[PDB]
C-alpha cells in the first residue's frame, strides 16, 4: 500500500508535463519530416545543366552546388549583390539543437529538485494520515458532549479545549513549515526552468527571424564551379543556375515552429504566475480540520516561498491519494447547512 | 474489489469512443494512403518536356513545376484567367492539421472533466451499495409482518413507518445531490466538447467547399520556369505543359471525408440531445428502492444539470457494476404481479 | 470460477464466427493482393508509345491513360462507340467498402444485443446450477421412499408430492421466461444481422453483374492525350493504344469474390432457418428434471421469440460449462431401461 | 490436477498430426518458392524483341506476352496446331486452393468431433480412475485370505465371490459402452476425412498429369501482339518468339508435390486400416483389471464402431496420464511368473 | 519437485545433440549462403553478348543460357564432347534434400523410442530414490551392531543375515530387469538411427564424388539459343559463350560440406560403439549398495541388450539427479582407506 503510493507520487505537474512533451517532440517531428522529404526527393536539390554534361558531370555539379552553401554565398534574380542559403542546409541540425536546449531545463529540474521534493511530500503525506486519524478519533466524544448539551457556548468552550488539549498539532509539522518557508531552493528551480524556457523561446524567434526571413522564398539560385581549380575548363558553364526543391518544407517547418512556441508561451507564462498566488475555496475548506488548520496559517507570508511550490505538489497529489474525497464532503455539508459532523464521523466510520 | 471495480470504471461512454476512433482514424487513414500514393507514383507530377531535355533537366522541370503550385497559380485549357492548384500540395498537411483539431477536444474533455467525474461516481457507487445492503436488510422484517397480518392496510402503516424510522436516506447524499443539481461543470464540459465537433465538422465543410470545388477535376496545367533568371536561356520551352497523377487519390479522399463527417453529424446531435432529457422505465424501476429514491425525486429541476451528467454515467456504470441484476428481475416481476418481494428477498439471500 | 465462467462464455455461436470472420478476410485478402500486384507489376498498365518518346515522355503517356480511366470511357477495339475502364481503377477501394459493409452488422449485433445477452445468460445458468442441485437433493429422499415400497402407486404419488412440496420451481424463472416469451429485441437484432448480410451479398452479386461482365476481357484499350493543352502538338501520336497487365488478376478476385459469397449465403439461410424450429432429442432429455422441465413448456408459442435466442445460447454454452455431462448419461440410461436413478445419484454424488 | 489434465488430452492423435502438417505445409512452402522465384527474376517471362524496340516497348511486348496465356494457346517448334501454356500462370493460386482443400477436412474433424469426443474422453477417463482405485482396494484383502488359506481353490472361490460382491462393475460404463457400440458419429467422421484426404489426393494426381505432362518441358513459345488492334502497325514484328525463366521451378515443383503425396497416400492408408482391427498384448493386460475388464468384452461385434475410436484415444492417452505404467508392470511379473499379487500392492501403495 | 524432475529428465544425450545440431544446420548454412550469393550477384551467371545486343535481349541470352543447364549439357574448352553443368542449379535444392535426409532419423527416433525410454527412466528413478532410502536406513543398525562387536566376522554375518532380511531386493526391479534383458527395441533404433546417418553421409560422399569432380572447376561453358525456334535468325550469334559467377562458392560449399562429414563420422562411430561396453569404476562404486546391487550383476550377457540403453541414460542422468553425489564419495573414502564406513554414515547423519 505505501511502496505503491510512493510510486504513483506525482513529481510533475499534469499541465507542465504536456508542455514538456510538446517542447520536446515538435522540433523532432519537424526534423523527421525533412529527412522524409530528403530521402523522398533523392537530392536535396535539381540543377540545369547542359546537355553535353553526362549523368555523373550533372551528379558532380548538383552535389558542388548544393555542399557549397555553408562555404559561400548565392545570388538569385531578385536580391542585392549577395545572399546566405546557409539555413536550407542546417535546418536539421538547428532542429537537433533546439530540441537538446528545450530538454536541457527538463533534466536540470529533474536532477536538481526531484529528491528532495520527493522526500518532503512523501514524509508530509504520511504524517497527515495518522494526523487526520487522529482529528478524527476525538469527533466522537465531540459529538456525545454535543448531545449531552445543546447550547453552543458549551460546544466553543469544549472545541477551545480540545484543541488546546496538546494531543495534536504536532509540533514536528510546525517547525518544519516554519523552515521550509524561508526555503528558497524549490522556487529557485521551477523560476529557472520556466525562465530557461522562455529564453529559447525566444531565441527561437531570433533565430527565425533573422536568418529565415531573408530566404524565405528564395526560389532559385546562381550557383557556380569555376570557382575552384577548373576554371581553364572551358566545357563547363560559368553560372550553371539552379534552384532547391524542399523550400516549401522548408517554410513550413518554420511557420509550424512559431506558431506552437507562439502557442506554448503564454502556458508558460501561466505556470510561472501560479507560484505568486497562494493555492480559496480549498483553503476554507481545509481552515476547519486541525489536520491542515497547522499550514493553512502560513498565507501571510511573500507567495514566492519554498512552501508554495511543496503546497502546489500536495494539491496536486492529495486529489488522487485518497485523503481529499472526505473533507470536500464535509464542507460542502457545512455550506449547504443554514447534525453535519455526526453525518460525517457515520459516513467516515463506514 | 474496489480496486479492480475503479480501474474497470468507464469515463467516455460507449458510443461516443467510436466517435472519437473515428474522427481522428479517418483523416489519419486518407493521410497515409495519400503519402502511400506520393511514393508509389514515384514522383507527384509528370510534365511533357521536349526529347531534347536530358533526364536531368526533365527531373529539373518536373520538381520545379510541382513545387510552383504553393507559390503561383497554374491555369488548364477550361479555366478563367487564374486558378489555384495549390490544394492538390498542401493535403497531407491539411489532414494532419485536422486530425490535431477532432483530437482536442478529447484532450480538452480528459483533462478538465475526468477527474472531478471519476470522484463522483466512485464516491456515488461506494455509497449506493452500502445503501442497498441496508435497505434490503429490512425486507425480512417487513416479510414478518407481512405475514403475521395480511390486511394492505397495516402494510402501508409499516412501510410509512420504515420509511420514516431514519434509519436510511443517507443525508449525505441528499446533500451532495442537492449541490450537484447546481454544479454546471460537466454539462459545460460535454456541451463545449460537442460544440467544438460540430464546428470542426463546419470547417471541413468550407474548407472542402471552398478550396476542392475549383479544382476538383483540373486534369493538366500548364507550368512555366522562365519566371526566375534563366529567361535568356532560349533552349528550354515556353510554357511545358502537364498534369497530376494524384487527381483521383484527391478527388477520393475528398468525398471519403466528407461522406464520413455527414454521417458522424447525426451521431454527435444526438450525444447532445443526451442531456435534454432526463434518463423512463429504468426511472421507474428504481424509484420503489429507498437507495435510489433518492436520486430519483431529482427529475423536477432543469434536464440541463452536472447531476444528469452523472446520472448518464451511473446508467451506464451500474449496467455491468452488478447492482443492477437483481432490481431489474425484481420490477419486472412487480410487472407481471396483477409473494412477489418474498420472492425477491429470496433471491438476494441465495 | 465464476470470474473465468463469465469470461468463458460463447455469445456468438462455433458457426457463425467462421461467416464472420471469412465474410471480412476474403475482401482484405483480394484487396491484400490487389496491392502486391500493383506493388510487382510497377506499373498498373503499360503502353505502346512510340521510339521517338524519351522514357519521361512514355511514363507521362502511361500516366495520363491510366489516370483517364476514372474520369473518361475508353473504347477497345471489339466493343459499341464507347466501354466503361473505370472498375479497373476502383477494385480495392471497392473491396475497402466491402468489408467495411460486411463488418457493420457485426458491430451492430455486438453493440446492440451483446450486454442483455450476457446478463440473460449469466442470470439463467448461476440460479440454473441451484436449482440443479437442489433437484438432486431430494433423490436420495426418493431412493429410500422407493426401496421401502416397491409398487409404482406409490412411487407415482411420491413424485407428485414431491412437484408439489414447492420447495423448487423458482418462481423468479417462471416470471422471468413469462416476460421474456414476448421481448422480441434479440430476434429483432439476429434476423437483421442476417438480413443485411444477405442484402450486402445481393449487392455485391449486382456490383459483379453491372461493372464486371461487360469489360470482363477487355484485353486492350486505346487510350488519348490531346484533350488536354498539348492539341496543337504534332510529335504526339493521336489515339496511343494500349493495354492493362492486372486484367487476369482482376478476372480472378471478381470470380473468387463471387464464388465465395455464393458459398457464404446458404449457411447464412440455415442461421435463420434455426429460429424457426424450437431445439427434440435434448428436450425429451432435460423435461424429466424440474429445473429443466420449466423452461421445456413453452414450446407452445410460436417459435420467434427472445426466449428462442437464448434457449440457442444456453444450449451453445452448457454444452461445456459442465451442467450436461450427467443428464445426458441418466437419460441415456433411462433409454437403455428396458436402479438407473440410484446409479445416477451416486454417480453424482461420487 | 484436473484442469490441466483437460487441457493435455490429445484429440488428434500423433500420427495424423504429422500428415496433418505436411498436407498444409508443402503446397504452402511451393508456392512461397514459387514467389521468391517471380519476385527474384524480376520477369516471370522475357522475350526477344527487335532492337528497334525501345525499353518500354519491350517491356510492353513481355507483359502483353506473358499476360496472354490464360486467354490464348501459344505454340512452340515442336508441338501439334495448339498448346495450352496456362499451367505456368495459374500456379501459385492451384497451389492456394489445394492448400485449402487439404486443410478442410481438418476442419471438418475439428468442429464435427472434437467435443463429443472431448467430453466421452473426460468422463471415461474420470470414472476410470475411481475404479482403478475401488479395484486395487481389495487387493489387500484378497491378500491377506491368500495367505491364511494357501490352496488355490479357495483363492479362485474368493475371487468370484469379490466379482460377485457388486461393490464394482460401475454399471454406468457398462451402459455407455452398450450405447456407444451402436453410435457410428465418430467412425463415420474418421472414415470421411480419411476418404477427403484421399479423395483430393487422387485430384492432384489428374491436375498435375493433366495440365503439366503435355507442357511439362515447353521450352519456348511463339507469342504475338497483333492479335488486338495494332494490325496496322508495320513497326512490330508479327509473330514475337520468347521462352519462359522459371520453367525448372515449375518442373521442380510438380514432381516434388507428386512424390510428397505418393509419400502421403499409404501413412492415410494405414490410419482408415487401424480401424479395422481391435487395438492384443495390451487387451490381455488389461483384461485382468475389474476397472478395465468391462471395456475388454465388447471385441465380439464388427471393429468398426464409435468405441473402437474411443478405444484408440484412450490408448492414446492413458500412455502419458499416468494410469499405465503400474498395470503393465504387474502383467510384466504376471507374465514373468511360472507373490507377484503382493509384489504389486506393496508398490501401488508405496 | 517430481514433475521437474520429469521435465528435466535428458532424452538425448548430451553428445549426440551436438551431432544432430551440426548434421542438421551445416547444409541449412550452406543453403542460406548459397541463396544470398544468388541474391547479392544479381545474375547467376553473366554472359559475353555481341555489342548490338540490347539490354533485353542479353538479359534474354543470360537467362535462356542459365536455364538450359538441367536440360541441355554445355560444353567448355577443356572437355570431352559433352559435360553436364546441372548441378550448379541443383545445389540449394540438394542441400534442402540433404537437411531433410539428415533430420529424418533424429525424427524417426523421438517418435519410435522417446515415450517407452521416457517410462523408463522416470519409473526407475522413482524406484530407485526409495531403494536408496530404505538402505540407507539400516546403516545405523548396522553401525551399532559393529560398535557393540568389533571383529569382522560378526560383521560379515550381520552384512549376510541384512542381505537375507528380505526387507528389501524389490522383486519389482529384478523382475523388470530380467524381462528388459530380453527387450530389442531401444538398441534397435539406437542402431538404426546411426546406420542411417552412416548411410546419409556415405550417400553425400558418392553425390559429391559423382557430380562435382567431373566439373569441379569448369570456368566457362559455350552456350547456344538457335536450339528453339529462332534458327532463321542471323542476328544472334550461334555459340555465345559465357561462364558462371558463383563458381568459387560452389566449390567452397562442396569442400566444406565433405570436410564436416568426414568430421562427423568417427563421433557416430564411436556413439555406435557405445552399446558394445557396458558403463568400469562406477560398476564397481555401486556394486556395494544393495540398491545398484540388483542392476550390476545384470552383465553377463551379451551388451546389445535393451537395459544397455537404459543404463546409458541412467548414467548420463544420475549425474545431475543427485542422487549419485554421495556414493562417489563413499567409494572415494573406500579407496583411500587402507573406518570408512564410519565416517561416511557420520557424514550422512550429519
Ligand atoms: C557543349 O559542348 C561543346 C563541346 O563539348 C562545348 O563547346 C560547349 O561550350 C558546350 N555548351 C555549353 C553551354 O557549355
Ligand atoms: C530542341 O533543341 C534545339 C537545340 O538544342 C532548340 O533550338 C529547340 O528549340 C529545341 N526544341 C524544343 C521544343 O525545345
Ligand atoms: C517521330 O518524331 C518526329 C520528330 O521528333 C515527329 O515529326 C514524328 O511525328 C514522330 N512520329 C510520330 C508517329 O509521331
Ligand atoms: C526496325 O525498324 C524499322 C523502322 O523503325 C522498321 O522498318 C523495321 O521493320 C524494324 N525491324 C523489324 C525486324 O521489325
Ligand atoms: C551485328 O548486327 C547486325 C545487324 O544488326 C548483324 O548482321 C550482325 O551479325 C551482328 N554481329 C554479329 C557478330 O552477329
Amino acid at each position: 500500500r505505501r511502496g505503491p503510493r510512493l510510486k504513483g507520487l506525482r513529481l510533475e505537474l499534469p499541465l507542465d508535463s504536456i508542455v514538456k512533451r510538446v517542447a520536446v517532440g515538435s522540433p523532432l517531428l519537424l526534423m523527421s519530416l525533412a529527412f522524409a522529404q530528403e530521402f523522398s526527393s533523392g537530392s536535396p536539390i535539381s540543377c540545369f545543366s547542359p546537355s553535353n554534361f553526362s549523368i555523373r558531370q550533372a551528379a558532380y555539379v548538383d552535389s558542388s552546388c548544393w555542399d557549397s552553401l555553408l562555404h559561400h554565398k548565392q545570388d538569385g534574380p531578385g536580391q542585392d549583390k549577395m545572399k546566405s542559403l546557409w539555413p536550407h542546409k542546417a535546418l536539421p541540425y538547428s532542429l537537433l539543437a533546439l530540441a537538446l536546449l528545450m530538454y536541457l531545463p527538463v533534466l536540470l529540474w529533474q536532477y536538481a529538485a526531484v529528491p528532495a521534493l520527493s522526500s518532503d511530500l512523501l514524509f508530509i503525506i504520511s504524517e497527515l494520515d495518522k494526523s487526520y486519524n487522529r482529528s478524527i478519533r476525538l469527533v466522537q466524544h465531540m459529538l456525545k458532549i454535543r448531545q449531552k448539551s445543546s447550547d453552543p457556548y458549551v460546544f466553543w468552550n469544549e472545541l477551545e479545549k480540545a484543541r488546546k488539549e496538546r494531543y495534536f498539532e504536532f509540533p514536528l509539522l510546525e517547525r518544519y513549515l516554519a523552515c521550509k518557508q524561508r526555503s528558497h531552493s524549490l522556487v529557485a528551480t521551477y523560476l529557472l526552468r520556466n525562465s530557461l524556457l522562455l529564453i529559447f523561446t525566444s531565441a527561437t524567434y531570433l533565430y527565425l527571424g533573422h536568418f529565415h526571413l531573408d530566404v524565405f522564398f528564395q526560389e532559385e539560385f546562381s550557383c557556380s564551379i569555376k570557382t575552384g581549380l577548373l576554371s581553364d575548363e572551358t566545357h563547363v558553364p560559368n553560372l550553371i543556375t539552379c534552384r532547391l526543391t524542399s523550400l516549401s518544407i522548408f517554410q513550413i517547418v518554420s511557420l509550424s515552429s512559431v506558431a506552437i512556441y507562439t502557442i506554448l508561451v503564454p502556458v508558460i507564462i501561466y505556470n510561472l504566475t501560479r507560484l505568486c498566488r497562494w493555492d480559496k475555496r480549498l483553503l476554507s475548506v481545509y481552515e476547519m480540520l486541525p489536520a491542515f488548520d497547522l499550514l493553512s496559517r502560513k498565507m501571510l507570508g511573500c507567495p514566492i516561498n519554498d512552501l508554495n511550490v511543496i503546497l502546489l505538489f500536495l494539491r496536486a497529489n492529495i486529489s488522487e491519494l485518497i485523503s481529499f474525497s472526505w473533507l470536500s464532503v464535509l464542507c460542502v455539508l457545512k455550506d449547504t447547512t443554514t447534525d453535519t459532523v455526526v453525518d460525517f464521523m457515520t459516513l467516515l466510520a463506514g
